[PDB]
């Protein structure tokens, strides 16, 4: 398929040189297609960006989906996660593609709207296993929806700003934060 | 000077790093290519000038505003919540971590930006040890509990920018009452 050509390409091309870098030229060229074709399928680099994450997002969602059933209770799928999340981020071949991405258009609103969109699935996550655990007494929490903003947010604030390199470390403080974080909820 | 100074923080804070061009700083600050240059010689080394003066300015800021806070556990909020208000430093966390995503093999700067990172930390450091020596709670590892705080401050800070203020100060809030409850 001459858009999922595009979308394979560009996709190699923010690996390889990340998003600033990578120029609607090469994705075009490469993919042998034509500046004209990428605006109709996609408008934008942003948006054909954006396209990639949502496909991305989907597989994480699919792992996340099998990858939690080896953890028996809620406050165990918490400490799962997080560490996934860290992991993943670690070796994630776009991960930088999305820092620069992220580190441009977080204050341009129709951009930053379809952000929020994908981020909020990562939120719902957290919901299910806030709620779900309410449900079988592993802790009481009123506001889920709060918690879950907080913790999305906090463990990413980790994942992101942690210079203190050494992955063994950064593992480690992690789960510590999962032990303050649940703590504090009971 | 304080043209480019101003212009550059600014660009930076809106595009990020790789964004904002050097001819669009001497093109908004009515300067040359040639004035940048031995002022502040190359890009980088005029966005690690602005980020030296943004972590000072930040530490005035709380020196000044930490005495209104009596007890540690009441500095640990205002810090947090002030995170969310400052003019200075946390707006430009986004350009500081594109930045730092390129430059981190140039152990030149690497260096001066550990320096930066380590002020940032240890603002928590006292708050924490302190709180220690008044009886607030008992920390073992001070360093590791500052470090995971300040960056899960950070990314409250950070990545919910598209928001109310007044609710992002109770995002927070609920944070920082959860985090210190569960040093107890
Ligand atoms: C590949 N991978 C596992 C991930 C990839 C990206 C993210 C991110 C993120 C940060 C906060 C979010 N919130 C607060 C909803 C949502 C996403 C993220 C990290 C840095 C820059 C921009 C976004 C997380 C995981």
């Amino acid at each position: 398929n001459l858009k999922d050509k595009i979308l394979g390409v560009a996709k190699e091309l923010f690996i390889k040189n990340g998003y600033n870098a990578t120029t609607t030229g090469e994705i075009v060229k490469l993919s042998e297609s034509s500046k004209g074709n990428l605006y109709y399928h996609f408008k934008t680099k942003e948006n054909l960006f954006l396209e990639i994450l949502n496909i991305e997002e989907s597989k994480w969602q699919e792992q996340w989906k099998s990858e939690q059933i080896k953890a028996k209770t809620n406050r165990e799928k918490f400490y799962l996660y997080n560490e996934l999340s860290l992991t993943t981020e670690y070796y994630y071949p776009l991960q930088n593609a999305i820092i620069e991405f992220y580190t441009e258009y977080y204050k341009t609103n129709s951009i930053n709207e379809k952000m929020n969109k994908l981020q909020n699935k990562y939120i719902d996550a957290y919901h299910v296993i806030f709620k779900e655990g309410n449900l079988n007494g592993e802790w009481s929490i009123n506001d889920v929806n709060a918690v879950s903003k907080i913790a999305a947010n906090a463990v990413n604030g980790i994942v992101t700003f942690t210079h203190e390199q050494n992955i063994n470390e950064r593992i480690k403080l992690m789960n510590k934060f999962s032990q303050i974080f649940l703590n504090g909820l009971s």
